[PDB]
């Protein structure tokens, strides 16, 4: 892909969560998250893809991951997807938005899904 | 995973949109998407995870996926991440939010990412 | 407006909620929410805009409003925004995405805001 | 309302759009909005809800209001919803997410909303 370089690596967002990947030639990203917040504990596998041949007119590339917070010390029965795109240069950023859902009973499905915005830097 | 049965096969939503996946005893979720709107055709790799040790009280198992919109076919320079949880029984669902977010310079990247709902069933 | 006509009435959403609307020729909402669901009780005010000169080529009207969740009962330190369009006819829909807010302190701020989508109809 | 007078005043968000807001003691927004970007010139009319009662724990003061995209000059067929939080003291805030609906036909109902998130300060 024309950022797998770009894109694999270490990445910090504002709340000092961290956001381990690595980007496959295939569109994959594969990984690790450990969270600053919430009902988190140390890493959690992540999974996701991104668009291996973006436009060269200067837009960014498109991608997404999701995270399960299930792992060997808490499970907080819920997901969150990251969707956005990373943008190269001398301070790369990966832009994204995100839904957490939470497995609920049909009477709390209404407030299931948390939405929030989460921008990664290579520094902090 | 309690539900790796349920999830695991081949769903559809309102659009009329395939989601084709396989659970993992680890909490994977791997396939092909087929939406039937959009720049789009074919089949789409995806990957994801879900909660593969959920709540036993009647509550819903939390998941993810993405897609990049890239394939042998086309490439509309975007993602879209579906958020959701999976609620099991006679009309099993998947009930999830989505964003999609495409690639943009960072003049347009205000107006880079839409959001909607899809519901999944194992009929239609 | 065009739809001034269609809008201005009593609505029913999925979770069996009542929204009392009047819609103004010059493009206001005002009104009454009734939840069914979550830290509510009786009627909130609300108010609102709408394209009171949509696109006469079968598209729907674009139109929002909002609720702060307090009023002589209960004060929930919330609000909720209503995104959506109208599409006219028989079977009448108001068709809806939502992001609902609380107050938080900063160290909470990233769990703020729940989104969610209602489709509210002229019967039940 | 306690923030009455801090959320009175002229805002600006971070594309340098102006929102002009009056907060009512019963709980009401009313002004005008500006975006600097889109299908958008000069003024628009906005209303909108706050509340008038916060929590006295630190916490942020919840808020929304809609924009309908059409004035005197122009029609973008459009609705924005800003949901968010008021944030007093120095350096005063308004932090929301917002969803823009366009008015579509029912074949592109799925791809009618953004989603995207403002941050406002009384200065610049």
């Amino acid at each position: 892909g024309r950022d797998e370089a770009g894109i694999t690596g270490t990445w910090y967002n504002q709340l000092g969560s961290t956001f381990i990947v690595t980007a496959g030639a295939d569109g994959a990203l594969t990984g690790t998250y450990e969270s600053a917040v919430g009902n988190a504990e140390s890493r959690y596998v992540l999974t996701g893809r991104y668009d291996s041949a973006p436009a060269t007119d200067g837009s960014g590339t498109a991608l997404g991951w999701t995270v399960a917070w299930k792992n060997n010390y808490r499970n907080a029965h819920s997901a969150t997807t990251w969707s956005g795109q990373y943008v190269g240069g001398a301070e790369a950023r990966i832009n994204t938005q995100w839904l957490l859902t939470s497995g609920t009973t049909e009477a709390n499905a209404w407030a299931s899904t948390y939405v929030g915005h989460d921008t990664f830097t290579k520094v902090k």
